[PDB]
């Protein structure tokens, strides 16, 4: 089997981006967020605190027939971000793009924090990454890809975001029209759960290649690129006017401002991030200081090659016996 899905930015910055997915009999149709870097399948439910629901399409389990409470299992997680959720979890049939797993955990949120709810456009996430990092307990709970993987025609999925534009997801193929060149595949640690991979340097601009290796996760829930302090300083000195500020959290620029590219090697081949990626727009409306898209992994403990990276690339994640990730460019 295969499925594909048009997954579409949520606003003009590409802050994240929403999948459809349905879940239930008939279907109960939610927008997730596609998370390679986590494992929770997590909804917006009738179950959700009432107050902490403002716009997001919920799940329903009593109006699915093939729903069924998975008795004792209970939810919760925290995200890099300091956001949080927590709740109870079902078995419902979950298809996406056509592709359909029976007795996927969904787990029904009970809590959600403040910046779920403040978010109407994001309807729940779908972990992507290994199912070693889902919270539920007693008994922990498989992926929609985990879950799917053995039925699908290849046991990979790509992910081929869009800069200010709809991109793809599909599953059990790799779709050779939607890349140019080669795919580049390389090594990946799931020692972490995530898909941990090595990168092999980095440039700015149409500067020289640096041959060094950043280790770092391909995520797809995270809006930016995170990097060492001492890459991140390379980068922005090329911007004139550019600083960290500590008062906003991270790099800023002017807005005046023409950005330089940033390239990333994977093996001995190059992603180029174009300068215009990088550009997440004023700090708050009207001002003329524009927020990096591109900042400092300091404190974070991980590099996190996150959506900036990622939608310069077609993204092969190839669930395999032993896991290996794929880029190319497009």
């Amino acid at each position: 089997s295969t499925g594909s899905a048009t997954t579409t930015p949520i606003d003009s910055l590409d802050d994240a981006y929403i999948t459809p997915v349905q879940i239930g009999t008939p279907a109960q149709t939610l927008n997730l967020d596609f998370d390679t870097g986590s494992s929770d399948l997590w909804v917006f439910s009738s179950e959700t605190t009432a107050s902490e629901v403002d716009g997001q399409t919920i799940y329903t389990p009593s109006k699915s027939t093939t729903a069924k409470l998975l008795s004792g299992a209970t939810w919760s997680i925290s995200y890099g971000d300091g956001s949080s959720s927590s709740g109870d979890v079902y078995t419902d049939t979950v298809s996406v793009g056509g592709l359909t797993v029976t007795g996927q955990a969904v787990e029904s949120a009970k809590k959600v924090s403040s910046s779920f709810t403040e978010d109407s456009t994001i309807d729940g996430l779908l972990g992507l990454a290994f199912s070693t990092l889902n919270t539920v307990s007693p008994t922990q709970q498989k992926t929609f890809f985990d879950n799917a993987k053995a039925s699908l025609d290849s046991p990979v999925f790509t992910a081929d975001l869009g800069y200010h534009a709809p991109g793809t997801y599909n599953f059990g193929f790799i779709d050779t029209t939607a890349y140019t060149g080669s795919i580049t595949y390389t090594a990946v640690s799931t020692k972490q759960g995530f898909w941990e991979w090595t990168s092999t340097g980095y440039a700015v601009g149409s500067g020289t290649f640096k041959s060094t290796s950043i280790d770092g996760i391909a995520d797809t829930g995270t809006t930016l690129l995170y990097l060492p302090a001492t890459v991140v300083s390379a980068y922005w000195a090329q911007v004139s006017g550019a600083k960290s500020s500590s008062s906003v959290g991270g790099y800023v620029f002017p807005c005046s401002a023409t950005l330089p590219s940033f390239t990333f090697g994977v093996g001995s081949a190059r992603i180029v991030i174009p300068g215009d990626y990088i550009d997440f727009g004023p700090i708050s409306t009207g001002s003329s200081s524009c927020f990096g898209g591109i900042q400092s992994s300091a404190g974070i403990g991980i590099n996190i090659f996150g959506d900036v990276a990622l939608k310069a690339a077609f993204v092969v994640f190839n669930g395999a016996t032993t896991p290996t990730l794929g880029f190319a460019s497009k």
